[PDB]
C-alpha cells in the first residue's frame, strides 16, 4: 500500500540537496534507490521535504 519510513537516530544531513529538521518518528519517502540515486527524500511537518541519509534511519512500509 504505502511505502513510509521511520527514523532511530536524530542525526544532521549535509548536501545540498537534503533537509535538517529533527528526526525522531516517521516519515515517507518518494525517492527509492532502485531507481533514483542512492539518496532519498521525505516530507516532514516542516513543509520541506530534503533527502534524508538512511544510514541515520529505517523505513517502515
Amino acid at each position: 500500500g504505502s511505502h513510509v519510513v521511520q527514523t532511530l537516530y536524530p542525526f544532521s544531513s549535509v548536501t545540498e540537496e537534503e533537509l535538517n529538521f529533527e528526526k525522531g518518528e516517521t516519515m515517507e519517502v518518494i525517492e527509492k534507490p532502485e531507481n533514483d540515486p542512492e539518496w532519498w527524500k521525505c516530507k516532514n511537518a516542516r513543509g520541506q521535504v530534503g533527502l534524508v541519509p538512511k544510514n541515520y534511519v529505517v523505513v517502515l512500509s
